[PDB]
């Protein structure tokens, strides 16, 4: 089956346009279900996970049309409030329809996400929020059912500033009676994009991007046009590629505000970075300085760039430490980096990376979306040729990574 | 040497006035050193750590006067910029004079804090910030020296949202040339109090209490009058005491905004809590419901109430899990709780508490400030009599815990 | 693709014959490569991993014949000393030919194992041992090459009592010049079986099953007949099944010595166990008592029975804690147990299991060999019907689990 | 109060005689209580912990005489079976009288050890063993009481190969009716010494030093003469000192068998070591090679030499990783090493040591016995002068460390 073949490449040089954020668009597509009427989402990346959640909206009865980076949804006449096992198994962000459906129909039944490549990932905080709003929860043969006679706003506290739980609870609260306060909310940029979209539909959401979000429920929402924010993780991926290849890359169609920790850590590693209004230029250092990273809730260093920064550290001039506080098992890529000649040792949530002279091409498997992209970065600097398998992991969340890297001068090819 | 003797007590009932926040006043006292002139701090708790940092200010040449909860400082004619080993060894918040002194005199030499009861606690992020402002750092025989020809504002990123580093860097940046941005800042309420005080002295600090703080340096600051915020951890301590003793306590002179996670978790445990403008009433449940807590940066659950909530969980109706993400070794109290008949097992950063019928009085030692207070809470509900040793831990950060608990109907006595 | 369908079942009752140990036979098959001549292995389980390593022996030029639980190997005329990427990727115990090949031909090149379902699993200790014997090591594009002018016995210390490293080093040392001492050796029963087989071929291996193994190299080894020990993990799997289903099962063709920790922990959980010469009877309790387990090197509790004991604990009468010290990510099954209604929370290497009334059938995926078998145990007691996917994990290491459970009265079927 | 002053020293050269093992003698002194009659222990180190447990034996009514490294005990006419809070608080090995007293009198009451400098250290496995022998356990106000109508031999499984629990259970089982089997026993050399002493008194203990110990109870034991084994941790401490100071030291009166992992790791670090019958010569390398250590049950690397090897690694030529699997909080020394200019970062149970050019003298505090000795090793190589406080930690478990290091050419002094 399919492989990505990467060869030792030239320093990457030129411009790359960044697509719309996967992780903004998935909850915003779920949010269209809140509205009686038609929404228009612009800047939608052409990704498999977008098509899967589109098919979930079709399954519950919304009218969905995608073309040329615009997705329309008419949720006027939703029929059903069940998310079947196969769709949640394919893509766990499916779970984000639970909030909207519960809010629109007072009842929903959603397959409970199972194992994940990057860890045991419970959805307890989502359900905590729904119960605080007056939903009763029960489990039936792998499904979780939530039903109420009406949602009522309430104060609720998130034990962890969960991105997903913040999204699900915000959407449910938008149509509740009264005022909801989400304490210890996720501050991620995608949370702000979602809130903006809810407000464009007629909601009253304040505080998004802060530690506390206040939602005053409205009786009804209407379809609206929204421009999705740019993919900050894709941007970061190309910024790291510039660092690792000692290249010079302008990343176009980005928001600097959303890239703060990545910019800071790349500068600490030796990069020369120029921040502009809609773009950032990254020039890689001649010698990579070892740095440490610790993944944390935004605006701490993002776990979605952890594997990619680890890959950069494998040829840094010294010892770097990576600490993963957000996910349990997000080190499955380490053994693959080691096949390419890295010197990485893990214990618990920390990985000690001892920089080597260079990596050497080898047959490797992507273990997950961000680690696969990290193996592509390894393959750009590794001597010889790298063959990456299980490439569906990559293809589900990066638009045309082969074409974008090809246009920056790298040697990469998807073969079937 | 001295002991606190606690006996099985009546349910606590009545009102308790909360003192000024230890952890607000210590950085605000350090901040008085920034000003050429005299500051007046009202609501200063009469605590040993206040007197230690006062003596540190005396050592560098400030004029300090304390009386009846007001502290005045005239920092007009500071002489010296060295913090000696004995003062930092006695109280590690001593380290918070480094920022002000560096800013006022362009040079400072500060003993580097050593071991701590609750963990290995580096000060690397403080120094990261100072270097970003143009300070050169070097180590000399246990001291860290930082010197510059002038501080210049800069963007800097905190790998962890460190309370202390946020404080130290904010104070240094207040007199720097140009604009400093602290990304991934601590959002703790004490950070806001400090910023307010800097602004009262003439500074330009915006964003405090958010994830990003922007400081535009000014050439000079002037002494100002400030009212310190109330001690949110002391308040929480009494709120827990109400829960554990099945009492009914009004905590006076508090800010509900600062107590959000404690209020939420006590309500989840079964308490009936009434939030008012300057006070909160806590009525304890008849049966404590087991809850889980996870310590996190504000507004996540505070590590300073972790031991005290653990103590509550030792008689809860089931199994609770405590996860300490902020400090490394903040479980030294567990063996002492176990001497009183708790059923607690730890591995790594998690403690599994299996609720028991009741605790039984025993001879125990406080291991640190918040754990000692937790042993007092255990002793209020434990059968018989509890004798607590190493009480200096407690006395350094609680005002008259014997008198306040005595006025709420508990049986407690300090003996010499 | 294929599924195992398990339904709520009767208590299991009757006898089950245990097959030969997967984990004894794989290193013993690698060890046949040491001998110039023909070996005969009896009690070989008819498992996919046996056929994969057989094909690896074919690839290097040994003559291999399997029939009716006997495998013969003639290693007289080995041709090549390379283990290709596809065979090691399929089955990482492939790596165990490195020791024999290095010893027979003074040179070997072996693909370095990559990611594993249950953790990042380096092979550094294997290479440490080979270097101590005089091998030079280098990496070439995912392969590790080891070559010497002659192996010479030496003292070497294992940082961890690695099963695989102990096996690989013992086999290499059997043909070395002089005496090797392996300090901090694995004491697992499979290590003793291997040593016995080496001695049957003419080796001089003493201390196997103790913390120190002394090998005096011989110039040549000869094929021998060996009876492989019974599969202690398969036995344990059926013993757990008896406990969980409240059944009464005699496990036939086992060695009690190898089952000590499993027998002790099942008795602590409430089982009535009768140890006999070649068999053990397990009668399950009416109420399962919660127990804690901590995985450790033999004779500590085996990590290969961890998932299966976790599954038992999901319906125990209280709270049990599972601590995995041997493998990093061996909790991927937890999310699947949770889909079936378990109440499991993990942090770091510990899992807190809060016993529930009963499990409920659901669609689940095996994540690995021992966890898949654990999902079958869940499905026997879960209400309704459980559908298990990714069943190749199970089928690679259990002989006819459907037929054996069917003969004990359970309802299970493999469908294609 | 008292300090140890160490100055940058010459390479250590000469011979040092090692004393009797603290950790052998403490359980062997407890074991004298088993015998009706008089025991004579030779090679008893003149240590405070020896005098504390001697006073515990006096408290229960044994006749104890110490002189010139011989301790006699007549346990003929024991009166009482209670270990008071003050003696256990002073020295937690006090707990090891519980087994003997329970066995001699069928009843005992022992204060339950509280907090410890190096971790939360439960005694649950001790009690598990006693209950398996027919003892009923209950807690009374910090004491644990264990009583039976008679101890009866039984099989019991240790979840962890606890040194203390193995000792306590072995001593209790020596006078039980029938045969006890301890599965997953501690294999530490001190366990063998104890068993030898029990057998010298008339017991029947086999398997000590293996993973399984079988005790056939006898009705009565008689006082015997015993020669205690040498202190393997003291020996290791001086061996490390040779490595760190680039010296050349013969350690006299040792058993090489007990030092295997320390010898292996020092050789991996670059030392030239010569093993002899009663002694070992260690010559330190010119450049220390970084190594990793992982603490484990014997014969894995001992946790009691972890701090001392960490100290060696602070000036090694590269990055070493220390992993502590045995104790929870055994990193309290790290902040003190950092005051002396080390570069150590911890997360969870792992410490990353990044070797520096040299350490620099500073005021430091011992946190515990083995860490204090490690600070002395730091002070021998640190530039200038090191002042170590809280020296009682050191003095309780090292005989005349000042005099022994002075005789090897180091500059050290205890001042009062
Ligand atoms: C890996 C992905 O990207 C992830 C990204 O890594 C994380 C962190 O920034 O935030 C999103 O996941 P998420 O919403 O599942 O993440 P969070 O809920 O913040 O999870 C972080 C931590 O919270 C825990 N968590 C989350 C929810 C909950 O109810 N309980 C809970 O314990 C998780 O198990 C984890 O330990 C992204 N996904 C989307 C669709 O936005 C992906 O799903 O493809
Ligand atoms: C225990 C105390 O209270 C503490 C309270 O527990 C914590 C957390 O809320 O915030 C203050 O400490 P702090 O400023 O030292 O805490 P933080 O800097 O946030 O430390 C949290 C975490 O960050 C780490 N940290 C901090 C600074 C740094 O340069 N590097 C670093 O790794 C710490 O080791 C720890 O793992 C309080 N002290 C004062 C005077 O405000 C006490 O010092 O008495
Ligand atoms: C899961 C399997 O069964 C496993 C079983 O779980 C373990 C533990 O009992 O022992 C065998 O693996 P193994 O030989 O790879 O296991 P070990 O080497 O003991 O690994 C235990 C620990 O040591 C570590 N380890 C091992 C070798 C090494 O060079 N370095 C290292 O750090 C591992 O990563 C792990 O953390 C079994 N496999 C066979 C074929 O005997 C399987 O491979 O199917
Ligand atoms: C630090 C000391 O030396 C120690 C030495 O570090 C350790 C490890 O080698 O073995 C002796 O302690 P010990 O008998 O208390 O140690 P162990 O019982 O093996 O403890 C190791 C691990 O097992 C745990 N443990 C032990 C007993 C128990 O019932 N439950 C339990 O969980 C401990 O908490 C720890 O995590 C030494 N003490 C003596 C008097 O022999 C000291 O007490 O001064
Ligand atoms: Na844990
Ligand atoms: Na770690």
């Amino acid at each position: 089956m399919a492989k990505i073949i990467v060869k030792k490449s030239n320093p990457l040089k030129g411009s790359v346009k960044i697509d719309g954020a996967k992780n903004a668009v998935l909850p915003i597509i779920a949010a269209t279900l809140l509205a009686n009427g038609k929404s228009t989402l612009n800047g939608v990346p052409n990704l498999r996970d977008v098509h899967v959640i589109s098919d979930l909206l079709r399954h519950v009865g919304a009218e969905v049309e995608y073309k040329e980076n615009t997705l329309t949804v008419d949720a006027s006449n939703i029929k059903t409030c069940e998310a079947p096992y196969e769709l949640v198994r394919k893509m766990r962000a499916s779970f984000l329809v639970m909030g909207p459906l519960l809010a629109r129909f007072n009842s929903t039944k959603i397959s409970m996400p199972g194992g994940s490549a990057i860890g045991t990932r419970p959805i307890d905080l989502h359900l905590k929020g729904f119960k605080a709003l007056g939903a009763k929860i029960e489990m039936d043969h792998g499904f979780v059912e939530a039903a109420t006679e009406k949602l009522v706003g309430n104060k609720l506290y998130l034990d962890f500033p969960s991105v997903g739980a913040t999204e699900n609870i915000m959407m449910a609260a938008s149509l509740a009676e009264g005022t909801t306060i989400i304490e210890n909310a996720a501050e991620e940029p995608e949370i702000v994009d979602l809130a903006n979209f809810l407000n464009e539909m007629g909601a009253d959401v304040k505080g998004a991007g802060t530690n506390t979000i206040k939602i005053k429920g409205v009786k009804e929402l209407k379809g609206a046009e929204h421009n999705v924010i740019p993919d900050r993780i894709e941007a970061a991926t190309y910024m790291v590629a510039a660092a690792m290849t000692k290249g010079d890359i302008t990343v176009e169609n980005v928001l600097m505000e959303h890239l703060k920790p990545v910019v800071a850590k790349l500068r600490e590693a030796g990069c020369e970075i120029t921040e502009m209004d809609n773009s950032v230029r990254v020039v890689g250092p001649k010698v990579l300085k070892p740095i440490d990273i610790k993944t944390l809730p935004h605006p701490g260093f993002p776990t979605d760039v952890q594997a990619q920064f680890m890959a950069m550290l494998t040829v840094a001039n010294g010892t770097g430490v990576v600490i993963e506080t957000v996910f349990e098992n997000r080190f499955m890529h380490v053994a693959e980096f080691n096949r390419m000649g890295a010197n990485i040792k893990i214990d618990g949530r920390s990985a000690v990376v001892n920089g080597v002279d260079e990596l050497h091409g080898a047959a490797v498997n992507a273990t997950d979306l961000r680690a696969g992209a990290a193996l592509i970065l390894c393959g750009l600097i590794a001597e010889g040729e790298t063959q990456i398998g299980e490439i569906y992991h990559i293809q589900r969340g990066y638009v045309d990574i082969d074409k974008k890297i090809t246009a920056l001068g790298g040697q990469i090819e998807i073969v079937e």
